[PDB]
């Protein structure tokens, strides 16, 4: 795994990105690894933002599947034509499989002008695959056609990072791996049953901590809340940053702003009954530089969205075999001499089931 060890980059707020060719004769491409959506879908025109593109006439190995998807977001959209090919990825495992490549043909609000990727590797399940889960998944396809384990981890750091495929990398965190079950294969969806700010519970029924779902999501920046669950967040962060005063926009991400803030802590299902652990992010990681600054927590309808805020703190290991996604403090973590971000355990916790939404 030495060789994927550093194997991501990005810039900050655009996303991290894997190297990865497609096609025979090999296309290099720049790959937004995103653990939130299911599709393999690269630009496949001169789209002016991008700096390359994938081109189906110069491959030898393209099949087409004669199917059209179109892909909206509450902000933006991609258009694309499926079809199949051979795509590797230079830093990872010594393999080629036939994936299902979505060739992007026209999107709005998707590319990102100045960013160094041209497409997105959906790393989640093919219950959200675009047209429907008849479209494999590229990672189920390497799991399929190699020996490569069902699993992958990923270290974000605060740009640059690691996506170890197949295995883990002990040298990437410290102190021990902490599991909490993946609730339902389509996100990487999980249970999050206790909030803290500053070690204080917010004292809400643990199920608006999940309405209407909670999940891992490499390609969000933000820690995002359900409204009710931020509200409460907000007020206590509030309250406990009181020294300085700040402008109501600012908590809203309105506006930026140029010790004080408390730590975060998330109480997450743990693998036996009653039994959960807590990981702890930093103002490094929720106070995002734009020194200016932007508040990177946010109100959601689509429930909680464990985004760069949380994963930059810790060693993320999605293990698909086990039905698991565990936590541990990241060996490359922004911290400070007085605070750490950190994951700790076993604590008891009661009706842990009931604080997931149906
Ligand atoms: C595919 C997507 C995404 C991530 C990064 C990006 F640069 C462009 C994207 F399209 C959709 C984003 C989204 C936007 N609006 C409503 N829902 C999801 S969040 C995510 N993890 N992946």
């Amino acid at each position: 795994f030495v060789e994927m060890v550093d194997n991501l980059r990005g810039k900050s707020g655009q996303g991290y990105y894997v190297e990865m060719t497609v096609g025979s004769p090999p296309q290099t491409l720049n790959i937004l690894v995103d653990t939130g959506s299911s599709n393999f879908a690269v630009g496949a025109a001169p789209h002016p933002f991008l700096h390359r593109y994938y081109q189906r006439q110069l491959s030898s190995t393209y099949r087409d599947l004669r199917k059209g998807v179109y892909v909206p977001y509450t902000q933006g959209k991609w258009e694309g034509e499926l079809g199949t090919d051979l795509v590797s990825i230079p830093h990872g495992p010594n393999v080629t499989v036939r994936a299902n490549i979505a060739a992007i043909t026209e999107s709005d609000k998707f590319f990102i002008n100045g960013s160094n990727w041209e497409g997105i590797l959906g790393l989640a399940y093919a219950e959200i695959a675009r047209p429907d889960d008849s479209l494999e998944p590229f990672f189920d396809s390497l799991v399929k056609q190699t020996h490569v384990p069902n699993l992958f981890s990923l270290q974000l750091c605060g740009v640059g990072g690691s996506m170890i495929i197949g295995g883990i990398d002990h040298s990437l965190y410290t102190g021990s791996l902490w599991y909490t079950p993946i609730r339902r294969e389509w996100y990487y969806e999980v249970i999050i049953v206790r909030v803290e700010i500053n070690g204080q519970d917010l004292k809400m029924d643990c199920k608006e901590y999940n309405y209407d779902k909670s999940i891992v999501d490499s390609g969000t920046t933000n820690l995002r809340l359900p409204k009710k669950v931020f509200e409460a967040a907000v007020k206590s962060i509030k309250a406990a940053s009181s020294t300085e005063k700040f402008p109501d926009g600012f908590w809203l991400g309105e506006q930026l702003v140029c010790n004080i803030f408390p730590v975060i802590s998330l109480y997450l299902m743990g693998e036996v009954t009653n039994q959960s652990f807590r990981i702890t992010i930093l103002p490094q990681q929720y106070l995002r530089p734009v020194d200016c600054y932007k508040f990177a927590i946010s109100q959601s309808s689509t429930g909680t969205v464990m985004g760069a805020v949380i994963m930059e703190g810790f060693y993320v290991v999605f293990d698909r075999a086990r039905k698991r996604i565990g936590f541990a403090v990241s060996a490359c973590h922004v911290h400070d001499e007085f605070r750490t971000a950190a994951v700790e355990g076993p604590f008891v916790t009661l009706d842990m089931e009931d604080c997931g939404y149906n």
